[PDB]
C-alpha cells in the first residue's frame, strides 16, 4: 500500500518504507514512484545513487506527475545522474510548470527571462512569475515588479512596480522589502517617506537578510537621518561577512 | 510574444471568458493540459462557447490522460454525477484516486467518502481515514467533520468521544457549515464535552447562517418545542422550517 508506505516515511522508516512503496499496487502509483525516487536521490535506506532516482522520476513524470518531472528537470540542470542539459531542463520544468507547479513556474520564469535552455521571451516569462506568485512562492512578486520597473514585455510604469513590491512585502520577501524601502527613498511608484523606507529595511532584517545594507552603511556615512559612525559602519560587517 | 494557454488562463481568472477561449482554442495552446482543463469547464458551464458537457468530457480526457489532476477530478466527477456521460461509479473512483494520488483536495474528500461508505471501491476505515487527513492537509476545511465522526462512532480507531470534538471545534472555527452542527451537538449531548446551552444555540445558529439545512430543521424544533432553556418562539421557528424547504427549482 502507497499510503502506508509514505507514513514510515515521515517516520524516517526508509527500510520499511521503501518495502511498502514496492508493492505492485504502490510501484504503480506516481506519488510513490517519485518517493522511490527522493530515497535513491538522497539515500535514505539505500545508497544515494541518482541514475536510479532518475529511472523512478521518469516514470512518475511520464504519468503526468508534476512533482516528478520537476525533480528529473532539476537532474538536468544539476547533472545529477544524467549529462547537464538545459534545453531537457526546460522541457520538464515546462510539464510541472503547466500544471501549476510553483517552484517549475519559477524555474520557466528565470529560464525565460535570461534565455537558458529557450528563447528568451519577456513576456512569457512574467506569465511564469505571475503563475508562480499566485501558488505559493512569494518571491516571484519583487520579480512581477521589475518587469515594470525595467520595461521589459510591459511598458516602464513603477507605479505597478511598487504595487507588487507592497504584496511582496506583507507575504514576508527581502528582495521585495528592499525593493519597496528604496523605492520610499528615491521616490519611485510611491511617495517619499523616509520613515517608511527605514521601516521596510527594518523588517527585510527580521525576514531575510540581503545587501540592503551596501544602501543602509551609505545613507548613515542622507534620508532625514543625521551621519551616524555606528550605523554607517556596522552595516557593512553584515555586508561583508556574509560576502 | 505571450503564451495562448497561459493568457487564456489569466483572461478566465479576470471573467473575461469571451476573450478567454479566443486564446485556448489556438492549436498550440489547446496542448496545455491546464488549458485543456479550462476548456472543458467552459464548456460545462456555456461561458466563451455553447454548452456541451459531451464536448466537455472530450477535453477533460485529453488534460486527465496527461496527467492533470483537476481534469482527472472533473471527469471522475462526470461519471458520478452523470453529467456528459452515463453515470458510472467504478470509472468515478478511478479517476477520484488519479486526482487524490496528486494531492488533489476535493478528490481527496470523495476517495474518503467512497471508501468509507464503500460505494465502486471495497470499504476500509483505516485508509479511508488517511484521504481525509490528506483533504485536511490540502485545504478542505470540510475534512475536519467528517474525520471526527471516525472517533464519535468507533470505525477503525477508538471510540473517542472527546477527540471527536476536537475536529468538530476546529472545522467550527475554519467556517465549515457542517461541523458547527456536530460541535453543537456534543454541546446539547453533553458528548466528549461538558453541556452549554447558551454556547449549543450558536453554533446551531451559525450552522444554519452557512446553509446547512439539517441544522435549520433542528434549530426550528428547538425555537418551537423551546429547548435548551430559552423563551418559546413560534415566530422564528417558521423561519427555519420554510428556509430548511428545499425544492429543485427549474432555471
Amino acid at each position: 500500500n502507497a499510503l502506508t508506505g509514505i507514513e514510515l516515511y515521515k517516520a524516517k522508516k526508509y527500510e520499511q518504507a521503501m518495502t511498502h512503496l514496492m508493492t505492485p499496487d504502490a510501484q504503480k502509483n506516481p506519488a510513490a514512484q517519485n518517493l522511490i525516487g527522493y530515497l535513491y536521490d538522497k539515500g535514505l535506506g539505500v545508497e544515494k545513487n541518482a541514475e536510479i532516482a532518475n529511472q523512478w522520476y521518469l516514470k512518475a513524470a511520464e504519468q503526468g506527475f508534476a512533482k516528478a518531472q520537476f525533480n528529473l528537470g532539476l537532474s538536468y540542470e544539476k547533472g545529477t545522474g544524467i549529462s547537464k542539459n538545459m534545453v531537457e531542463a526546460v522541457k520538464w520544468y515546462r510539464k510541472a510548470a503547466e500544471q501549476n507547479h510553483a517552484k517549475a513556474e519559477m524555474k520557466m520564469g528565470y529560464l525565460t527571462v535570461e534565455g537558458i535552455g529557450t528563447q528568451k521571451n519577456y513576456k512569457e516569462a512574467l506569465q511564469w512569475y505571475r503563475r508562480a506568485a499566485e501558488h505559493g512562492d512569494n518571491r516571484a512578486y519583487a520579480d512581477i515588479g521589475l518587469f515594470y520597473d525595467q520595461g521589459n514585455g510591459v511598458k516602464k510604469d513603477p507605479n505597478r512596480a511598487v504595487q507588487y513590491y507592497i504584496m511582496g512585502a506583507e507575504k514576508g520577501d527581502g528582495e521585495a522589502q528592499l525593493f519597496l524601502a528604496d523605492c520610499y527613498a528615491k521616490a519611485s511608484g510611491i511617495p517619499y517617506d523616509a520613515d517608511r523606507a527605514l521601516y521596510w529595511y527594518k523588517e527585510s532584517a527580521k525576514n531575510g537578510n540581503i545587501t540592503a545594507m551596501k544602501v543602509l552603511s551609505g545613507i548613515y556615512k542622507q534620508l532625514g537621518i543625521e551621519k551616524n559612525p555606528e550605523k554607517s559602519r556596522h552595516w557593512l560587517e553584515m555586508a561583508k561577512q556574509k560576502e
